[PDB]
């Protein structure tokens, strides 16, 4: 909408009190003009109509139950641009300053959250399984690293090409995470999972068999469920992504880490000019390898941990 740009404050799922960026007109709106050609979160009202209504509130105040996921929803909307604007120098998902656009309150007990396309989209969670799944940051990330995706390699969403697709949201997830600071780690979704249980998550990258996935190519998942495996054989890549940026030794084969950042800088690189809609696993070791060679040199101690990282996990 057209109005002027405010500042409001709220809590989130978690219960923290967070400042966030709004626009007056009548209504303060969930409408954040400070990022690109805005910020903008919509409310599904426990509905699957999309995108819902534009969030509308009296006073600028949102610490109501019922505000906590758009809260977190509009907030981490703003926290993961600003780290693909300041560490990629990339303007929203498409390089153009897109707007981003999120709805909550999405259906009924929804134990999900996706990119359908066109917007973000967040569950409630069912209270067991889930709790609003906005309010796990990497889950935002995530899912607006859907976008990039598309915008960039285009990987379909099957097989390797899907499970790589599903990887690059996972380590853009997590880098996020990382960059604001916040309890972070390299496990995806602990913020929002399984209220009643501590100290899980929906998947791991530093140990996927933690959680039954994959961590070495022999062990992938072959079948059709989950279009192929797609959040189960992203372990593989996830695995190669912390080795690469962490180091260790896996199976028997020892990478020197090379830190979050780097990782950020040879992934991204090899997300924007290398990978295309049907590359599979050893295609992305070749665009990371190349990618590390842009970046680096053929000689450099990154090249050669992004070769011992997919040795680890038996991808040649
Ligand atoms: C099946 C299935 C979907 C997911 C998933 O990653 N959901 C998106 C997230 F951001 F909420 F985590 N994991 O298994
Ligand atoms: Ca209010
Ligand atoms: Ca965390
Ligand atoms: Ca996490
Ligand atoms: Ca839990
Ligand atoms: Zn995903």
């Amino acid at each position: 909408i057209t109005g002027t740009s405010t500042v409001g404050v709220g809590r989130g799922v978690l219960g923290d009190q967070k400042n966030i960026n709004t626009t007056y007109s009548t209504y303060y709106y969930l409408q954040d003009n400070t990022r690109g050609n805005g910020i903008f979160t919509y409310d599904a009202k426990y509905r699957t109509t999309l995108p819902g209504s534009l969030w509308a509130d009296a006073d600028n105040q949102f610490f109501a139950s019922y505000d906590a996921p758009a809260v977190d929803a509009h907030y981490y909307a703003g926290v993961t641009y600003d780290y693909y604007k300041n560490v990629h120098n990339r303007l929203s998902y498409d390089g153009n300053n897109a707007a981003i656009r999120s709805s909550v309150h999405y259906s009924q007990g929804y134990n999900n959250a996706f990119w359908n396309g066109s917007q973000m989209v967040y569950g409630d969670g069912d209270g067991q399984t889930f709790i609003p799944l906005s309010g796990g940051i990497d889950v935002v990330a995530h899912e607006l690293t859907h976008a990039v995706t598309d915008y960039t390699a285009g990987l379909i969403y099957q097989n390797e090409s899907g499970a790589i697709n599903e990887a690059i949201s996972d380590i853009f997830g997590t880098l996020v995470e990382f960059y604001a600071n916040k309890n972070p780690d390299w496990e995806i979704g602990e913020d929002v999972y399984t209220p009643g249980i501590s100290g899980d998550s929906l998947r791991s990258m530093s140990d996927p068999a933690k959680y039954g996935d994959p961590d070495h190519y022999s062990k992938r998942y072959t079948g059709t469920q989950d279009n192929g495996g797609v959040h189960i054989n992203s372990g593989i890549i996830n695995k190669a992504a912390y080795l690469i940026s962490q180091g260790g030794t896996h199976y028997g084969v020892s990478v020197v880490g090379i830190g979050r950042d780097k990782l950020g800088k040879i992934f991204y690189r090899a997300l924007t000019q290398y990978l295309t809609p049907t590359s599979n696993f050893s295609q992305l070791r070749a665009a990371a390898v190349q990618s590390a060679t842009d970046l680096y040199g053929s000689t450099s101690q990154e090249v050669a941990s992004v070769k011992q990282a997919f040795d680890a996990v038996g991808v040649k």
